[PDB]
């Protein structure tokens, strides 16, 4: 099966314009002979240079982050604007967000169901946390979080649709997540998404791992049936990036 | 103290084209400003490039309309030391709508205003009171409970720095109006607040802008106040109109 892969890079809220250019660099002069959709989310700043140096074709930007609609909020930025911009990609509900911006399951959903109507191309994030993880509510936790989502959508509107999973539980916990670990988080997803919405949907639906990726394991994480490739953090603003890449053939 | 320099910042807030802004940023481009003043254009972060690479007049300089003290694992943010790195000087921090809707508290904002100074920006720090601290008496506690929490993280040295905005939270989208007798009053007591807790030559340079609902009808009336060192706006600040309120500052 295998739809089309994606190699997400977050570059979360950093770069410099010197240290973003040398990587866009090493990216413009990348042979990737797979098909792959590769995806470079910088901070709202650096979208300008990066929409102007960026000239590989298996690349699209993306944003970090949005409000629905423009209008007095100081500080925001709506999805008007960066379709304006020609951003069509998007990240959303970054466990980060929910984490320390009061994003709840109903907010990320009216983002996505947003973005989506705008014609954005939406890489939606979920995971449960250690405490939800330890009393066995995964299912019950991470199911909550897409039904959120879903409710919101016609069924023509998953084409639009990403998921990333991220393991939050196995972020600055100290716990190690495994390759298994993955793959059955991803599988309970899509059976979800089969049942609820349809096999046709499900089927073509590209499901990344959002958990810790490197160079090293990165295969061995791709390798999963129902892994479709990865929203990656840190070793995104690496050259290792590129090896992340390659693990998706 | 005579009056120091006045200030006109634009506060573009969530909004813009590049269409827009071009046309504004033409406008502005094309206009003659006579006296000794300070302009500020605050766009979203989307629209800095843009704005950094078409404003050239040497009477406006570019701001952010907030951040985060530091670059790391924040998605959506932007840090202080990546505006730095883009080149940009001046930003605004503490505004009444991130207070209201994003969680800043008197705490956070202060951080934020010490952690800009600290990395060489211009800060325009936004305080202001609701309708309800208002007519329940309690305007001068609210706003100078806000400016102290700012001033115990800086140092004299860094007043330079620091431009106060006073936003009437009570008066915008309330119903109520604001009229230029009450805007003095709350400008004239953060004035003598900062003149006893640290010093009349730290108060006699500091600016403090006008933050409500200012327009080209009404900026000259504003601006006359003794107190008022121009204005930090909102809506008026996308049209042709934020001219004649730059004018008005003369």
């Amino acid at each position: 099966s295998k739809p089309q892969p994606i190699a997400a890079a977050n570059w979360k809220c950093n770069g410099s314009q010197q240290s973003l250019s040398e990587l866009i660099d090493l990216f413009n002069s990348t042979s990737i002979n797979h098909d792959v959709q590769c995806v470079v989310a910088s901070t709202f700043v650096h979208l300008a240079m990066t929409k102007e140096r960026l000239s590989h074709p298996k690349f699209v930007i993306a944003a970090q982050n949005a409000i629905a609609k423009s209008g007095a909020f100081t500080g925001e930025v709506s999805l008007p604007i960066l379709k304006d911009f020609g951003v069509n990609w998007i990240v959303l509900g970054h466990s980060e967000r929910r984490a320390y911006y009061g994003e709840t399951n109903e907010i990320v959903a009216d983002k996505v169901a947003a973005a989506v109507a705008s014609g954005f191309m939406v890489i939606a994030c979920i995971g449960e946390t250690l405490q939800e993880r330890e009393s066995g509510r995964t299912a019950v936790v991470v199911l909550t979080q897409i039904a959120a989502i879903a409710k919101k959508l016609k069924k023509a509107d998953w084409a639009k649709v990403v998921i990333a999973y991220e393991p939050v539980w196995a972020i600055g916990t100290g716990k190690v997540a495994t390759p298994q670990q993955a793959q059955e988080a991803h599988a309970l997803i899509r059976s979800w998404v089969s049942s609820k919405i349809g096999a046709d949907v499900a089927g073509e639906l590209r499901i990344l791992y959002g958990g810790s990726v490197n160079g090293k394991n990165a295969r061995t994480l791709y390798q999963q049936r129902d892994v479709n490739g990865f929203l990656v953090g840190g070793a995104s603003l690496k050259p290792e990036f590129v090896d992340i890449i390659k693990a998706t053939q």
